[PDB]
């Protein structure tokens, strides 16, 4: 089964900088006959369900903020906020749909520094 | 935007006993075309991520135990939790992959009484 892996665990950045987060899979999630990689974005608040930013590794969902973009292909993707704003800290998850069963990483907490 | 509502928001269950989560969506998450409801149901604990426990309204994921099942069809759900243990006492969501954005339900809190 395909495992991710996040890095790292947890990020300060100062408020208006860029902050990327990475996920590393251990089998490649890019399906060869639709050039499409099978990986999403969550960012998730106390007290709240998990919210999709990004799908496809880089497709951004409805309503989600410009800043906010995904990269990567095969087995290395990484999450990228532009301009780190205070309502950006929160934890972030990737998440691979490549194959059952699909999994989650363990989470990057993003906290301003 | 499609909009989903769970009840109850929290509950307390006997070991032993059966747990019921109920999820409301806003519009039809059922395709006409292929019969399916594009409806998840996940589990989740403090400090770690989100895991899926049935997907396309009752399918239940590989590695989940039988007593988790998913009913229903249209506009509302059921996670139905037979025989609980300890190890069920986490949040659950039910997510809808219809229509964009996608989106979660608020969650619900299930403890030990």
């Amino acid at each position: 089964d395909i495992v991710l892996t996040q890095s790292p665990d947890s990020l300060a950045v100062s408020l208006g900088e860029r902050a990327t987060i990475n996920c590393k899979s251990s089998q490649s999630v890019l399906d060869s006959s639709n050039s499409k990689n099978y990986l999403a974005w969550y960012q998730q608040k106390p007290g709240q369900p998990p919210k999709l930013l990004i799908y496809w590794a880089s497709t951004r969902e409805s309503g989600v903020p410009d800043r906010f973009s995904g990269s990567g292909s095969g087995t290395d993707f990484t999450l990228t906020i532009s301009s780190l704003q205070a309502e950006d800290v929160a934890v972030y998850y990737c998440q691979q749909y490549y194959s059952h069963p699909y999994s989650f990483g363990q989470g990057t907490k993003l906290e301003i520094k």
